């Protein structure tokens, strides 16, 4: 396998539709304009909480939990750690703006950048396409990691940031928050009917299957296109500068990759496995992250920035750390 | 073959998915109080824009043009032309509601609670489990016919009504009215690359098929989600008052479905096409023309009103008449 020119066009076949899917959001939202401010959110909100959560079941009930690699889990766990302290470290020494701020702040603004990337709707058809079926079996295990076990400690840092800026009330109020979540839901019952599927062989029923796939299907374009809207809504893609644009992408697509290549290194994945790693950490930023700047004013414009523009350069780099990955 | 309990139950189990994708949208909008009024016009408007255009054009792009039937369109042709005589005579007898009330604006509210049944949402699925793939392939014929020629003439009516409360003026309005809509663009290209497909055989490029199918796939699931928001906007399901619903009622699943018998009896159709007819003029009734009463003011009440009582006694009526034309 050279990576010949017929596999970056498979890629980028396999990658296009999903592509087109958000420059129709992107249109309809900026030149055709189509959706009102309002009636936008209210498109963001509907996937948000509908697709997303039926999606993210639907991906996550199809694995036997038993078969999950805890040398993946580890790894994971040795890459969100090595990120942190190494953030903390750097961040000892060069404040990023310079004027003193909470060190917390720029370490959850880290951490959002660097190692949360999308891995459910722009992460899993490129892997998949890279990497046939094998990878998508992979991802599926990083994104219930994603969505059940760093999601709920970003929401936590989050508010314990919000709060410095007792320990107890904090954890009460993640835990309010937390249980108001669709997708924590989601993935909860879809682990916890994998389980079932594949031990006990219990099967969901025809009806109940269907209508979980008519929400399902779509949510991919669907998902893509309110991501398209998301981006129509900034007024430019540079939202703060090119002195915090180019940082914001070389840590996301350096830090990142980097950092899980030294974590495999040090738990010596296998092939199959490390590529795919590999890969899934220099995917394009995700998004819940930015909802939560957003939602708690933790520098939105820095997130926001990131998740845009990683996620128009994703084929570019994807398929850099592809062709790399095989020398 | 034949009617059995287990066909019943097929029926009932194709059709529940596109139910409980409703009363999601359904409790969401009312219940759960998730959507404030502009998010669901938003939704609303997404959907009617994006899904129903693409839906329908992935729906009749599949089956070949040349195939089809004279018979069946005929059949239309003659029904939708008895359906307006009926009318005709009986307005002239028995004024409605006796106000004298423009007669035409009355004929436009007729030829949507009789013979505009939905054939594309709620109507592709039910008929297809109840007689398989054979009426899917019969149905879109009448889809076709329906928002090429039905969609436009009953447009240029209510332009007509209108300005009634230059007839080329009118005309080059309901032009304008008809280019924008991207429902009508759809489904003429279909027709324009189902020729070429089944006559020059041409094929679409994956990377069009897959971005075509990204957003077409759960359009169905979507399109219910927003029927549902419809229906919970509303506040009582009878709008009008009880004598109205029941006319309106009676009209759609009688008078639709028996003009439609008298049709295809003038025109001798053949099994498998006669009972499919009849149970598409059974279907319930389709919200395009109540898109049009409500943004030219011609009864939106009636025609809501109707709509969302046919959906809701959708099945109460197809097997019904599944079970009546098996005799
Ligand atoms: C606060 C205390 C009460 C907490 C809840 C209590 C109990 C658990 C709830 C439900 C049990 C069913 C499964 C879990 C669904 C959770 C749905 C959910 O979170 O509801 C709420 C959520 C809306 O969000 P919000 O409330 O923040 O609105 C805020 C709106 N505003 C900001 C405008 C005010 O609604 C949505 O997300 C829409 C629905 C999403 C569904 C996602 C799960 C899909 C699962 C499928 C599995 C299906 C079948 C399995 C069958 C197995 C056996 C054969
Ligand atoms: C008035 C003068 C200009 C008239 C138009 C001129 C030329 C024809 C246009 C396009 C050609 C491409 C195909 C047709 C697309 C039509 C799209 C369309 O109607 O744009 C407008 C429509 C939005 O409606 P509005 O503008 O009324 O909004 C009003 C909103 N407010 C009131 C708030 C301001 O946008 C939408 O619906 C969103 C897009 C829907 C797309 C539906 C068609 C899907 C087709 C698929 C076929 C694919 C591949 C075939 C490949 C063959 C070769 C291999
Ligand atoms: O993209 C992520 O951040 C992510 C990563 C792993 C697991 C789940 C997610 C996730 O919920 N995404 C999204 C949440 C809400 C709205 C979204 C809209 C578009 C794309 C992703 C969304
Ligand atoms: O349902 C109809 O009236 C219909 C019948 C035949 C062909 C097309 C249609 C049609 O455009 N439906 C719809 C239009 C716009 C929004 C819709 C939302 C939900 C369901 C149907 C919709």
């Amino acid at each position: 396998m050279g990576i010949s020119w017929l596999d970056i066009y498979h890629v980028v076949s396999a990658t296009v539709p999903l592509y087109v899917s958000m420059t129709l959001g992107f249109l309809s939202a900026r030149h055709l304009k189509l959706f009102s401010p309002e009636q936008c959110a209210g498109i963001n909100k509907f996937v948000a909480k509908f697709s997303i959560p039926l999606l993210s079941f639907q991906i996550i009930s199809e694995n036997n939990p038993f078969k999950m690699s805890p040398k993946l889990i580890l790894s994971d766990i040795l890459q969100k750690f090595l990120v942190v302290v190494v953030l903390a470290m750097v961040l000892r020494f060069w404040h990023p703006t310079g004027g003193r701020g909470g060190k917390l702040g720029w370490v959850i603004t880290g951490l959002s950048i660097s190692v949360l990337p999308n891995t459910l709707i722009l992460g899993m058809p490129i892997l998949s396409a890279i990497y046939g079926d094998e990878a998508a079996s992979i991802l599926e295990q990083i994104v219930v990691l994603q969505s059940l076990i760093w999601y709920t400690i970003l929401l936590f840092l989050f508010e314990l940031n919000a709060a410095r800026a007792g320990t107890m009330k904090i954890l009460l109020k993640a835990w309010r928050k937390l249980i108001i979540n669709p997708n924590t839901y989601a993935t909860l019952i879809g682990i916890i009917w994998a389980t079932l599927h594949f031990r006990l062989g219990w099967n969901l029923p025809e009806m109940i299957d269907k209508s979980i796939h008519l929400l399902s299907d779509g949510g991919l374009g669907m998902a893509m296109f309110s991501l398209g809207l998301f981006m129509a809504s900034q007024s430019s893609i540079i939202a703060c500068g090119t002195k915090m644009a180019i940082i914001t992408m070389l840590l996301k697509f350096v830090l990142g990759p980097a950092l899980m290549i030294a974590s495999a290194y040090c738990i010596r994945l296998k092939s199959t496995l490390f590529k795919v790693a590999i890969l899934q950490a220099a995917l394009p930023q995700g998004v819940v992250p930015f909802v939560f700047a957003k939602e708690y004013n933790l520098h939105p414009e820095i997130i926001s920035t990131g998740v845009i523009f990683g996620m128009l350069i994703a084929l570019p780099t994807t398929l850099a750390y592809y062709f790399l990955l095989d020398l």
